[PDB]
């Protein structure tokens, strides 16, 4: 059963959903699937940026000229050659649709692009952005689909077939059932060692645990929405059968409480209380006793594996006697409860109800807080009303996350001052205008060490503020056969090195 997929050198993984629109210049497809069959110009790796498809590249100073010298012998999956034009028509087509890509700064900061010869391509920016290469490195949108396939020279809207550059070719697609990714034999680089990777659509929990148990599936990894098909116990049981190993990646993000400097109605505008509460979230107890060792506790905003974050910056430790002074020191003072100017001390916490862990920790803090005289309202909502509640600034406290390894720290820092990021919380602070500019300017700084300290200085202030109280580090969890080796993680909560895996 499970042994017969080792003999065909094959992974069939359980997922909760169809792979979707495999157009990589649009946001329907499954991110992990798209990385199997398409490629960017440069790979972003745990250990910095590396070549791939663009063997070497120059960067000008004024910081607006990426010149990419392309590996030649790469070949599209239909049999169109890959050269320097193909890249230009790709990027143009993506950039015709700037509208839905404009969450990604490089899409905005672009002027145009031109082909220097059959294997050389210049990219020109409206202004400097050191991160460009990282955003270029994402499996969408900046990835390559054959000429033959466009629809009247366009891609957004749609594309004829899904021919890319990657180590796997796309085979049968049974909408909501199964999707076959078949070893590419005209792959240029590190060719796949598995013949096939198959997605097999089914629900999380019991039906997935069974499939896995019987070798109907034999692989499982966290999907592009953070959804994991097997729970804690179900993993032990898998492990327990002796046919499975379970791996976990480095941190892929930072789950955190967001605290609203912006709302003058509430004490939450007052810096003294923000820091008071910065000492009231027992990271370690929560991390072990609510999340059951499954995530590590997070003592700062971007863990040390995030690009350019080369520093410790331990945010405030759990300590209620430091917290209790700060609270008196901001006003809030018969029996155990707080009070300033008559109004008792209350806060409105919101969270996403579609995750139990968020409710459990939401409620755990209602307890901690009660004991200390404050009262929290704990209101679980649909992920959309949280997102919409974020932007509108309509909260005291609300759980949330960093964008993750693929995007960070660029995106989560930019987010500190974007309409639909945490601009709402950032706002209510002294030097907001300084800090907001430190940020625009930090992304320009080319010297790796300058930018690194740039970022350090920004975040020291934002930590100074207790806008964000970190709690834990989400990780991706992979379940693989015991005798499958070479399973690694990368700078992404979406991609895995299927080409590189082996029995």
């Amino acid at each position: 059963g499970l042994e017969e997929k080792k003999e065909n050198k094959q992974l069939t993984y359980t997922t909760v959903k169809d792979i979707g629109d495999m157009n990589p210049h649009v946001y329907g497809g499954s991110m992990s699937a798209e990385s199997m069959i398409y490629e960017p110009l440069v790979r972003n790796t745990k250990d910095g940026i590396k070549p791939l498809l663009a063997k070497k590249w120059d960067v000008s100073e004024d910081g607006k000229t990426y010149t990419f010298h392309l590996r030649d012998d790469v070949k599209f999956h239909d049999g169109t050659p890959f050269d320097a034009d193909a890249v230009k028509k790709n990027i143009d087509a993506v950039q015709e649709n700037k509208k839905l890509h404009s969450w990604l700064k490089i899409s905005t900061l672009i002027d145009n692009v031109k082909v220097k010869d059959k294997y050389t391509v210049e990219l020109n920016l409206k202004e400097a952005y050191q991160p460009a290469l990282a955003e270029l490195a994402m499996p969408r949108p900046y990835v390559f689909v054959s000429p033959k396939d466009f629809k009247n020279g366009t891609t957004k809207d749609g594309v004829k077939k899904f021919d890319g550059t990657g180590p796997f070719k796309l085979g049968e697609h049974k909408k909501d059932e199964s999707a076959d990714f078949n070893k590419n034999d005209q792959y240029w680089g590190e060719k796949s060692k598995l013949n096939k990777v198959q997605a097999k659509v089914m629900p999380a929990g019991e039906t997935a645990f069974l499939s896995m148990k019987k070798g109907e599936t034999n692989f499982a990894f966290t999907d592009d929405r953070g959804t994991d098909s097997l729970d804690k116990d179900s993993l032990k049981q898998l492990k327990d059968t002796g046919d499975y190993q379970v791996k976990r990646s480095q941190p892929m993000n930072t789950k955190m409480l967001v605290v609203n400097s912006g709302k003058k109605d509430n004490a939450v505008s007052d810096k003294t209380v923000r820091q008071a509460i910065g000492h009231m979230v027992n990271r370690d107890k929560i991390a072990k006793e609510i999340l059951d060792g499954q995530e590590k506790p997070a003592t700062q905003l971007f863990a040390k594996n995030v690009t350019d974050i080369n520093f410790d910056m331990p945010t405030r430790k759990y300590d209620l006697k430091k917290a209790e002074s700060l609270l008196d020191e901001a006003g809030w003072k018969d029996s155990d409860v707080r009070q300033k100017d008559g109004k008792n001390l209350e806060m409105a916490m919101y969270y996403d109800k579609g995750s139990s862990s968020q409710k459990e920790q939401a409620e755990y803090l209602q307890a901690e807080f009660k004991k200390m005289g404050i009262k929290l309202n704990i209101n679980g909502e649909t992920s959309d009303k949280i997102a919409e509640r974020r932007t509108s600034g309509d909260y005291d406290l609300m759980f949330n996350q960093t964008w993750g390894l693929l995007y960070d720290p660029q995106s989560t820092i930019a987010a500190f001052k974007a309409k639909n990021g945490y601009e709402s919380a950032t706002s209510g602070i002294e030097n907001k205008d300084k800090i907001y500019n430190s940020i625009d300017d930090a992304f320009k700084i080319q010297n790796g060490k300058e930018r690194s300290d740039a970022y350090k200085n920004i975040l020291k202030q934002i930590d100074d503020e207790g806008i964000f109280i970190p709690i834990s580090h989400g990780s991706m969890t992979v379940v693989a056969p015991k005798d499958l080796e070479k399973v690694s993680f990368t700078q992404s909560q979406y991609e895995l090195p299927f080409n590189e895996m082996q029995y």
